[PDB]
């Protein structure tokens, strides 16, 4: 309940706004992307989803006007009107994208120590 607000995700996800849309057999909904991750995605609940849970969907997020990413997901768990997705395949081009907007949110060398090293607990050592 302090700072540790019960961390169950290895890392954290590149939180940023953007547009997201859904596709789920021939049912089509848009969506309003609140975070996203190497291999994961947070999205809103819009009410004409009418899709079943069981079944997988597709997402597909709108960054820059000439980056259209396109990923596969499957529902992972629903709560609070948002929904999670868990990324079963994600094109080798769109797998990029998503690096480049890691690598420019992560900035560039900092201190704090700390936070660097906790890398450590992770990957890459
Ligand atoms: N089953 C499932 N549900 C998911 C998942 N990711 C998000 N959610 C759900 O969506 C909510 C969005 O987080 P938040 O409450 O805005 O804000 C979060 C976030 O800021 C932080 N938090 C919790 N766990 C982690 C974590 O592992 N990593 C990070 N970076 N923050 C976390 O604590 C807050 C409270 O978390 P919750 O009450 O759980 O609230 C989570 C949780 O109910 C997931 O992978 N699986
Ligand atoms: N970027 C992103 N990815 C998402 C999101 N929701 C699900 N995923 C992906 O799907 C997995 C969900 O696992 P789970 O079986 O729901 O089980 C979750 C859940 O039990 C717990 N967890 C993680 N984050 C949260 C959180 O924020 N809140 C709560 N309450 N539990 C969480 O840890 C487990 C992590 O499972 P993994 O497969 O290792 O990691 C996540 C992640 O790879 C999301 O909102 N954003």
């Amino acid at each position: 309940m302090s700072d540790q607000h019960d961390e169950r995700r290895r890392f954290h996800r590149i939180a940023f706004d953007a547009d997201s849309e859904i596709l789920q057999g021939e049912r089509r909904w848009e969506v309003l992307l609140h975070d996203v991750s190497l291999h994961g995605i947070l999205v809103g609940q819009p009410q004409d989803w009418n899709g079943d849970p069981q079944r997988p969907f597709e997402a597909r997020l709108y960054l820059g006007l000439d980056v259209l990413i396109r990923m596969e997901i499957s529902l992972a768990w629903a709560r609070d009107g948002l929904l999670g997705f868990e990324c079963q395949h994600i094109d080798l081009d769109s797998i990029s994208h998503l690096r480049r907007l890691v690598e420019l949110n992560l900035g560039d060398e900092e201190l704090l120590e700390r936070e660097l090293a906790l890398l450590v607990s992770a990957h890459d050592d």
